[PDB]
């Protein structure tokens, strides 16, 4: 196989999910950089490829895609016989019944939880600690639905590891080792449970581990 | 077959988006009332089916799902054969292609154009034109790039109607319709041949309708 092309640093939460995804599902792939610091992302050349001027963009053979849970979902179908199967389901209900998670991760948990991340992390301006007020408010009460599903089952879909828990990893991985606010989730019994199993899988650490040689 | 159940109100842009699918897919369907001015998205019943006391859900034969998203996909996948069979595609790349802009639906247009719906629209407290301003920035930086994809194809993912367009419908149409910030679409020209476009197929047209007779 020629390994996917990948757009963006390992730092950016979007580019980190897509590679979790990939390392789950054995795909090979190259990674190039678009150093943020320096605007690259914004020069008309990758625009014609990420017409936002966002990263993570990708390459294969057939197609060049943006929007990492949709690059995601593509990386699922295509590589579905390799790798984790069970990842993003095995049939259609089992699929639909992660995907309204994957759902909740997009509309959900990842607004307050992104805007955390970026106002505390990666934001030149000065905090609104009101606006953290807010979001964190926000993502506690999220966290509350959360720790009643997370007594009924061990992950949010059900009882094995798929794509709707992988895709909160970035913005919860940031959160709970690079902020104060990690005892949003540590605190919550079963979020702790579940924050603990997840960021401890193997294609994680391997994410970490990219972060680490640059 | 049976026909499946949704829960709550057309007036509901989440619900709007199920709709319009269900009608584009030629399913037949019960709606279920969920009146939000009394707070019956937060009984304990309603509770049991959308854990987040919000609407729309889904139950057919096999499965209760949330989040509108997949919702559609999964009707999209159940019902492939049936309908607009060409709606969210019709294999892994067309699919994919489609997905992204979907995505970009989900993180991108939606999050700004439903923020300025909510405060203009269906807020008690007092608009800030602060915030109002922020949202129309990011909303028009949005379409500009809309602009130009629907300078190259009729419809955002390619030169035919999708989910991905279908998705727009329920903010886009509360914006150009309800508020004075629809010079957003109306002013770009290739924008406001696509909305004339989308919004005035049948299947949205019955979901207005629905609106009135509920
Ligand atoms: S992580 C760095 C930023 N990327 C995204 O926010 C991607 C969001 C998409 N919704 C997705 O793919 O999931 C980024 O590119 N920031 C630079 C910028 O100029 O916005
Ligand atoms: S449209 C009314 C509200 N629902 C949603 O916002 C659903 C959003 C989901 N992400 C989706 O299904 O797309 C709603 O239910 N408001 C009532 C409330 O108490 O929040």
């Amino acid at each position: 196989a020629t390994p996917v092309t990948i757009y963006g640093p390992p730092l950016c939460t979007a580019v980190s999910r897509v590679l979790a995804t990939l390392i789950e599902k054995d795909v090979p792939f190259h990674l190039i950089p678009i150093d943020l610091s320096k605007g690259e992302q914004k020069k008309p050349e990758y625009l014609k490829i990420q017409p936002f001027g966002q990263v993570p963009a990708f390459k294969d053979e057939s197609i060049t895609l943006f929007e990492s849970r949709a690059i995601c979902r593509y990386i699922c179908d295509k590589y579905a016989d390799k790798g984790n199967k069970s990842l993003y389901g095995t049939d259609i209900l089992s699929k639909a019944n992660i995907d309204q998670w994957v759902e909740t991760d997009g509309q959900t948990f990842g607004p307050p939880s992104g805007d955390l991340v970026h106002d505390l992390l990666f934001s030149s301006v000065p905090v609104d600690e009101a606006l953290i007020k807010k979001n964190v408010d926000k993502l506690a009460k999220v966290l509350d639905i959360y720790e009643q599903k997370l007594g009924q089952t061990r992950f949010l879909a059900g009882d094995e590891f798929s794509f709707a828990d992988l895709s909160h990893l970035p913005n919860g991985d940031y959160l709970v080792n690079s902020t104060d606010k990690g005892y949003l989730f540590t605190s919550r019994k079963n979020v702790n449970r579940w924050w603990t199993e997840i960021s401890n899988r193997e294609s994680w650490k391997k994410v970490l581990e990219m972060r680490k040689n640059a």
